[PDB]
């Protein structure tokens, strides 16, 4: 089992990664929300905090998506 067991082990890894990654990717995600009130200090940063946020939104989902994304592609590549 060169492509039967490895998958398992990997899973533990990838899976693990997704967690951590999610964490960070979240740190920002939640930040975007914790920024609203923050930027609230300046009414000249309403369309900004939002703009920067939105991006952070996708990028945040790009951290894991790209993380597990690659991992998968690889797995399906050699398995």
């Amino acid at each position: 089992m060169e492509n039967l067991n490895m998958d398992l082990l990997y899973m533990a890894a990838a899976v693990m990664m997704g967690l951590a990654a999610i964490g960070d990717a979240i740190g920002i995600g939640i930040l975007g929300g914790k920024f609203l009130e923050g930027a609230a200090r300046q009414p000249d940063l309403i369309p900004l905090l939002r703009t920067q946020f939105f991006i952070v939104m996708g990028l945040v989902n790009a951290i894991p998506m790209i993380a597990v994304g690659l991992g998968l592609y690889v797995m399906f590549a050699v398995a």
